[PDB]
């Protein structure tokens, strides 16, 4: 599909705004630990590691249907264009909570220990799935059939194996552990990432209305969104609560976005 | 409401100062640990979870009356303070470099006590009228004291982003910072600012300066607009944990300081 | 008072170096730990709270007389003294490269001891005329000594802001740091710069260098104005705690050196 | 040679793709552990260090064929691929997000596993020819494996730096990160780029995003020349280290992707 | 003396490069722990703290003779050679990603070694004269090694800033890091650079890359001035403590490299 220029006039530009519920494990607004997974059942040995469904965090996904811009025989079209976004990570401060049951930080006298540990922060804009890469810690882990995994895994998907590919096509179903955003593709996607890892690592998060993210590539061009639909994908990992018994759970947190789109002009293919 | 031009000329600007004290659980100046919270209470279980509201810090919120800017309302153009920029400052911070305050030690009964820190969070906010608010909980079975603004009716949907919990910041020392976070699907008119660090003893890391300012003007160029001339100012400041001999723990606040310079911004009368 | 323009000509600028020394509590020269204050002595009880003033790190602050002015002082206008740049150095900062001063043992008695770590406070100021300070104290039930600036009969409103504590500071090495911040609804007059990291066991992290200068022009480009022709410097660098074999600890700060340059400018007579 | 303007026009840009895949110490795809290195197996003095070619991380390289750009050599002129700029991406960071896989339990035997976590080292090289490295060890005394390369008759000078421990990184999984690093006297026609956290335990961190990319030209405005048309791609993704319940220790590493936009440049033909 | 015009022409420029080997207490190449200091030897007291001189690491510095400039010492203006800029590398980075080395485990005694960490301490500089130091130590009741250069007649003073206390950087190995820093009083014709981590086990962090300059002019656009054609590269780079498992500790150091680009400078001649 040939690009051409930018669409002018009134009415060119329009707004919308979403929220991404975090897909920790247990995944219905009505499951007692909503936000949370379940305890993590822990391998007995790397032969036998069957993790529960509710134990692994998952990519939240969202499409957004835009207004109709398209006559689709006329010689030029249009697209709806993610120009920028503006995206925050909700209820941090729900975490400034020293009265959870869990842990004690020093004796029975103390508060307990917060949320902590490894962490990891996605979200992406794109005018279709965002493609991914798979990619496992071992290749002798037995996911949960109902999930989407790596299917017939071989010890070369520890490392790169370019047959692993899928597209982030469901929400919640698609392993964090399993899965991240293909570098090799997405061209019509912009994704932003980043990751801390450890076991008791201090969360740092910020929260303001006054930072936008440009979404456009090197040609000015941002994500063009095919059948008018808008992808809006984002994993959200703060951390790890632990339980008085020792048990430990995965905490995420939900993000909004405001994406900002244009009307671009293209050559009809 | 339709916003215009910026007013220009003589007395077109103004400036305004203001602190706010911190409510971090112990809210009234007499108490001995005023600028702390109680001793925190831990749940005894996820089900039977009631933490004292004097262990619970919540936001600080004052409004600031402006010089009145309209004296006829049905002139086709009306003018509204426009906050521009901020200085602003978290003030006390060398009041942490204390190593002889009663304590946990930090080797041997020898050495000097463990000073404050763990889970920090800052935050200000400028605004033309309250700031929006999200509520979103750790757990749904917390009770939480009736006597403080918190999620009527919570359900399980609460530990995540249920979009019926909305509320707005209008009063000082009620609206929970574990409950309430701002909603960045409103505050159209608020400009907000917060960072927090996590874990159980991290080191506090703070800046104090006067060289700084803060440009509250969104994309278009226009800040805040002060609503019935009010200016919104919001904050929350908790610095860390201290921990006492006994081990019982007391979060910390310090005050912040605001200097607002704003001007006159021009809107069709909407009426 | 009203601000004109800057003075050009030849001998419009000047220029000043100085040092400032620590004030961690042994503020004497001849003081066997110099740099350091005295033994930690930590309080029985909250109401029973009598921190040492040789325990107590002040800020250092000094005075530089700049050249005269002004001849006839009945003029239409007059000139002051600008504070434009400042380069600024902790010096020392690789003294603390040491893991063999007594103290106590990194792993068991055959390793290295360890080394100051912990809480850091790091300021400076240049201004023309003291230091604008706003006293808040951790808590309101200690009894200072009283041969050093506090704040008077303090009440629990002193454990967050009571607008009536105020001070200048005006005094080397008697303002305590843990009783006295710099007051950010003043200082109109001056340009301070601070850093806080907490915590027991901190690594402290400092450079060093004669590449960087700071600008203390506020944003209509004026520089701090020297009153009387004198300019003030204040400082507190606390790198840390150390910690004795004993498990005593002393606070461990760090000289300062400034150079700072100024220019002439104009005033209206008042 | 003589390096003369870019040349432009139709078809004058190109773009490659590719990825490399870590060598941890089992670099056999077959190898159950690929991705790792075997158990760090530690020396039992210094004069007794036989580190296995398994538990030791090296370099990985490929080299990309460029499309030949001259149909007669006998010109006055010819055209070389300029590397110009670079996006590149370590793959898979999520995968250390997994807290179920056997290892050492964070607290008691209810608790998850401790996640991979310790020295980190990162590195990615553009070149028109193979990276050049220096040689530098921890322990002169250390035997490494025959089957790599590394530095011949060691003496206790290459615990520093020893102007003839020089190498070519010209082999995949064959030089080890802890003999050899880039070669700051020398790589006129390669950039490089690395980054190292130590520590026993440190917490990992990185970032990933496809809108980020790195220029490759010098301060006179050219970038890596490829020398008979080949483009030298280097790298090393050391994540940290991972624990089994025995506590016994393995190197993890991950892949890199690299995407390099290439320009045809006008030399002087020698 | 009085600085003019950068000259130009062609040949204007030169290039040097050298690099720097790591004085951390064990400096001849034959010995069997060069690049490391000799096991830490511990105070006993205050007052008999006697550092082996093996165990304290020392600044790198070498001297580079420049081509000459001025036949005719009578002209009345002659050229200096400008320092410009600097690339810099530490070099070895990665022999520190190694945990087979002897050592204390991490764990039990199948896991690895602890690598190299805690306090580390990097300064590079580039002057047209000997680096001008500050004397200033921990304590001055430690009795320093004869055989290196240290504070005469220390006194209590010496804790901190003793104007008195001054030396110049002029003998390779020889002047403890512990003891001197750069003279920010001086220096005037000097660049230098510092950082400093401390802590026991605080983990190292290194970059590498051979895409960063340094640019050495000062305010005026005017770089170090080489006087007598020479060029001073001063250095050290102790990236941590490396302990055995005995738990006796060593000071563990890196090499530097430096490439720095040169022109010529116009001066007054003073007669
Ligand atoms: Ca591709
Ligand atoms: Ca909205
Ligand atoms: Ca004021
Ligand atoms: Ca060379
Ligand atoms: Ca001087």
């Amino acid at each position: 599909v040939e690009v051409l220029e930018v669409r002018t006039g009134p009415d060119a530009i329009t707004q919308i705004e979403a929220y991404l519920n975090p897909r920790m494990g247990n995944n219905n607004p009505t499951d007692e630990l909503y936000g949370y997974s379940a305890d993590i059942n822990v391998a007995s040995s790397k032969a036998s590691d069957n993790p529960n469904a509710t134990t692994l965090p998952t990519y939240s996904v969202a499409v957004i249907k835009l207004p109709m811009l398209n006559d689709m025989t006329c010689d030029t079209l249009l697209m709806w264009e993610a120009v920028s976004v503006k995206t925050e990570v909700m209820g941090i401060s729900s975490l400034v909570n020293l009265h959870q049951g869990g842990k004690y930080i020093y004796g029975s006298s103390s508060g307990t220990i917060p949320v902590q540990g490894t962490t990891l922060h996605m979200f992406s804009v794109g005018g279709e799935p965002l493609e991914l890469q798979g990619l496992v810690a071992s290749s002798t882990t037995t996911y949960p059939t109902d999930m989407v995994t790596i299917k017939n895994m071989k010890p070369v998907n520890q490392a790169l194996d370019p047959n692993a590919k899928a597209l982030l096509d469901k929400d919640g179903k698609y392993p964090v552990e399993v899965w991240s955003p293909d570098p090799s593709k997405n061209e019509n996607t912009r994704y932003y990432g980043s990751f801390t890892g450890g076991a008791t690592t201090p969360p740092v998060m910020q929260f303001t209305n006054s930072v936008t993210t440009v979404l456009l590539d090197e040609n000015g061009v941002g994500p063009l969104c095919k059948g008018d639909k808008l992808f809006l994908s984002a994993v959200d990992i703060v951390g790890i609560h632990t339980n008085y018994s020792e048990s430990q759970n995965w905490r995420g947190l939900p993000r909004y976005f405001n994406v900002t789109l244009r009307k671009r002009v293209v050559k009809n293919p």
